[PDB]
């Protein structure tokens, strides 16, 4: 729930979006 796309691919592309 940080990113909040999603959960299953949640990588370093997802984490950038935030931070």
């Amino acid at each position: 729930d940080d990113e909040a796309s999603t959960t299953v691919s949640k990588t370093e592309t997802s984490q950038v979006a935030p931070a």
